[PDB]
């Protein structure tokens, strides 16, 4: 509430109350307020960024952007090259590279502080599409400890990406689920450019800053007005740096527009590129060399990530909606590389959003997005529980954009498609005392970087999405023992306790260690269910959903595939062990015109005819619908064998999932929207599978001693296969192609089941971890 105090030393200072007095910060220009003496003062340009040797020794001059006087060490604001001109010092891309095995901090640091360098779409491939250009960027990664690229967020955009940096959690959950959202609530629409942003309202979560402020730790201001120049946040950080032990930050960010800026107007992969990477190198080589001059440079952790990558993406590829419906101008379009629709609301609610996905399904051969609603869309982008997210969501084919119509080249790239595309992978560098020397890693989620950054800082984090631990071996030292959950609900294992003739099911028939690799999965939730044990699968059955929770089976690399007799087609069995009223029935079934049955664990892999009549219990049944049917079985009868055969074998496990609330974690009963029709029988949302073997495919999935490799799909258990554009095709032309898209995390599917896998191997906790968060991406 006031413009004129004078900001007495306040430039960039990391400590401001309300109004009035306008504030000293580095977002004063954002506010378009500041105690404006505390501007001019500070924003010099004079002289450049470099001191030149008839500057060394000179008398502080107030105008000169940085200073190469005696007095500026003490002050921070000499020019990063200030030793090597004046001192005689080398630059810091010049040293070999030398372990640090314990934080070596000047007097005063408790702490080693952390600084994040993030850049703007810096594609993963960048790290050598231009690497001869990155002296410095590429000894960080090198020397430190680096993955070959890190997976954005979906969308793919800028600030979905930095919040979830900011706060381990999913777009869906921490609230910027795009660069534009409106929300209903609110009335109101967030935007990139303008005022609205600055609201707390739209941020959720508890991003690093504020988990540090709680906790004790303070935080430097991790934005810039743009107008601030790259060299001066640095310089400014390097200020803080050397700030008196009780007004100083431990945790730093600097943020820079390029590459995305360039990507943006030439591509990313135009020669165009190379000057941005060399000027972001140089800037990175000005805060090492800073580092250095403060003698930090072997204490501070330096993070160096980006957001997302960078696609080829011309104004020649884009669709429009206006050549798919009649009426454009009743619905409004967030466009781009996504696409999200809901209603223009003055005078419509013929707006139905089942009529708008039918018009933009399959439409023509070589359309370039597919629309979903936003409960359909694959499960592994985690995108659908927010209401800031419209029912309709158009998944844009990476190079291609969607706009409205043909009056929405002057730019070449683009980012934002899903966040599996190998070309929206960004980069992770990690460098410093409590990161690993000369380390690399696997690829890793963003989402895992907050908890990173709080170990980093000795802060506990919020409960985030993340998985704690899964990141341990990116560090040295005092990690965070993970340890696993323990089992909330015990088995049953029942016996023979009823005979065939107490059963009323309506079924009928024609019948008158080494599959559970890595124990059994633990239930984290209440519940009732039984192992059953058969000798080609082992089950887990829930007498509360009258189904398995999950059915695990192991397939060798010589498993032959058989069909199912004539005779066995219709054919349940009921299963003595299973009381009739935690049974299934099967006139549920023939009663329901809509629903059919499918099995868990697949008829035609038993091993012989005896026991290929295991795989008809009505313990092994759950309800599919016929075009699901499709799909299931064309996986159970062709692609588990292909898998066995080219992983040496495969250990399998399937089962439902519930999730009619689309929020990513399991139902309970009372949140199951849909029953085989006149039963208690749950309709599951999806199918999943996990597909474990050795990653040394030289040893059998059953016979492996080593690291193990999954892969694992939520397939959604749709009525209908319109996601499919050529289902009409036999399915070895499109259901593969499917489970791809929809390709999942272990972790994904422990949140949605409420089961703890892999509990008993030869294999660390952590590293166990490690391979519930891969993804197989296909890319
Ligand atoms: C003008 C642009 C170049 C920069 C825009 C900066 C803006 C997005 C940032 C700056 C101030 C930030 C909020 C501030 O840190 C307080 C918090 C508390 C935390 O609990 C939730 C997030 C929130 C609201 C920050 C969100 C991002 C803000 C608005
Ligand atoms: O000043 C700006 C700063 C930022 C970001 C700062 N960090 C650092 C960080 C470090 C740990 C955890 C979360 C964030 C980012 C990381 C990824 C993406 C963006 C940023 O983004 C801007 C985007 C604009 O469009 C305009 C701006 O002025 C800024
Ligand atoms: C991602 O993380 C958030 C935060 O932990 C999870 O949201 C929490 O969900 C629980 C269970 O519904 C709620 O009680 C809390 O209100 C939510 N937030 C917090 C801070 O606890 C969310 O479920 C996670 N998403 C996935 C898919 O696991
Ligand atoms: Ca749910
Ligand atoms: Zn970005
Ligand atoms: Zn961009």
């Amino acid at each position: 509430t006031a413009t004129s105090g004078s900001c007495k030393g306040r430039c960039f200072e990391l400590q401001e109350v309300g109004p009035p007095d306008c504030r000293c910060d580095n977002l004063c220009k954002s506010y378009s307020s500041c105690c404006h003496d505390f501007d001019e003062l500070c924003l010099k340009t004079a002289r450049g960024w470099e001191c030149t040797k008839d500057r060394c020794g000179e008398v502080r001059n107030e105008e000169n952007a940085c200073h190469c006087s005696e007095d500026c060490l003490s002050r921070g604001d000499c020019c990063t090259n200030y030793q090597v001109v004046c001192k005689g010092e080398s630059h810091w891309v010049d040293d070999d590279c030398e372990e640090i095995k314990v934080p070596e901090c000047p007097a005063g640091f408790v702490r080693p502080p952390l600084i994040i360098f993030s850049v703007d779409g810096f594609r993963a491939s960048y790290m050598k599409k231009g690497s001869k250009v990155m002296p410095n960027i590429e000894k960080l990664r090198s020397c430190g400890t680096h993955a070959p690229y890190m997976r954005p967020v979906y969308p793919t955009k800028t600030f979905p990406n930095l919040y979830t940096l900011a706060t381990g959690l999913y777009p869906e959950s921490h609230g910027i689920v795009g660069n534009s959202m409106y929300d209903p609530v609110f009335d109101a629409s967030f935007h990139l450019r303008g005022r609205e942003k600055f609201n707390h309202r739209w941020w959720g979560g508890q991003p690093l800053w504020i988990t540090a402020t709680k906790q004790g730790v303070r935080a430097g201001t991790f934005f810039w007005s743009v107008s601030i120049p790259h060299e001066r946040r640095i310089l400014t950080i390097l200020q803080w740096l050397s700030l008196p032990d009780n007004e100083r930050p431990s945790v730093y960010a600097f943020y820079s527009e390029q590459p995305d800026f360039s990507g943006h107007k030439y591509g990313p992969f135009g020669p165009e590129m190379t000057n941005p990477l060399r000027e972001i190198d140089k800037t990175v080589g000005q805060l090492m060399d800073g580092l250095k001059q403060l003698r930090l440079h072997r204490c501070v952790n330096v993070i160096f990530v980006g957001d997302h990558g960078m696609e080829d993406v011309t104004c020649d590829r884009t669709e429009f909606l206006s050549n798919y419906l009649t009426n454009v101008d009743d619905i409004t379009l967030v466009p781009g590389t996504l696409g999200r629709i809901r209603a223009k609301s003055i005078n419509n609610s013929k707006y139905d959003p089942k009529t708008i996905i039918a018009a933009l399904t399959c439409k023509k051969p070589d359309q370039h997005f597919k629309p979903y609603m936003k409960q359909h869309l694959p499960k592994r982008l985690h995108y659908a529980n927010n209401r800031r997210i419209e029912d309709i969501h158009l998944l844009v084919d990476r190079r291609w954009h969607v706009a409205r119509k043909p009056l929405d080249c002057f730019f070449q790239g683009d980012h934002g498609f899903d966040n599996k595309v190998n070309s929206m992978q960004t980069v992770f560098v990690g460098y410093g005392p409590t990161f690993k020397y000369r380390t690399k890693v696997p690829p890793f989620e963003n989402i895992e970087l907050y908890n990173v950054m709080c170990d980093l800082l000795g802060l506990k984090p919020a409960p985030n999405n993340g998985t704690h631990g899964s990141l341990n071996h990116l560090l040295r030292t005092n990690t965070f023992r993970p340890t696993m959950p323990d089992e909330v609900s015990r088995p049953n294992y029942p016996g023979i306790m009823y005979l065939q003739s107490e059963f009323d099911l309506g079924c009928t028939c024609d019948d008158k260690e080494r599959h559970l690799l890595y124990g059994r999965p633990a239930v984290l939730y209440r519940t009732s269910y039984d192992i059953l044990y058969h000798t080609d699968f082992e089950s887990g059955y829930s007498e509360i959903f009258l189904m398995p929770l999950w059915t695990s089976y192991t397939i060798s690399k010589q498993a032959e595939v058989s069909s199912i007799p004539e005779h066995l087609t219709n054919c349940v069995r009921p299963d003595v062990r299973v009381s009739p009223g935690f049974s299934q029935n099967c006139l549920a079934y023939k009663n329901d015109k809509q629903m059919s049955y499918g099995f868990l664990f697949p008829p035609y892999l038993s091993s012989s005819p005896e026991a290929k009549y295991d795989a008809f219990l009505v313990t092994n049944m759950v309800p599919m619908y016929p075009a699901f049917k499709r799909v299931w079985a064309y996986f159970q009868r062709v692609l588990v064998k292909k898998y066995a055969s080219e992983r040496n074998g495969v250990n399998v496990i399937s089962g439902p999932i519930f999730d009619y609330n689309y929020d990513g974690l399991r139902d309970t009963e009372d949140e199951i929207k849909q029953y085989v029709e006149g039963s208690s029988i749950p309709v599951p949302t999806h199918y999943y599978s996990i597909i474990t073997s050795c990653l040394d495919f030289t040893q059998p999935a059953d016979k492996c001693d080593g690291p193990l490799s999954v892969s694992s799909f939520i397939l959604p258990h749709r009525p209908d296969n319109d996601e499919s554009c050529n289902s009409s095709e036999d399915e070895s032309k499109w259901v593969e192609e499917l489970m791809k898209m929809h390709t999942a995390r272990v972790r994904d599917i422990e949140h949605l089941t409420g089961l703890d896998f892999y509990r008993k191997t030869s294999r660390s906790y952590s590293e166990i971890l490690t391979l519930k968060t891969y993804l197989h991406t296909y890319e």
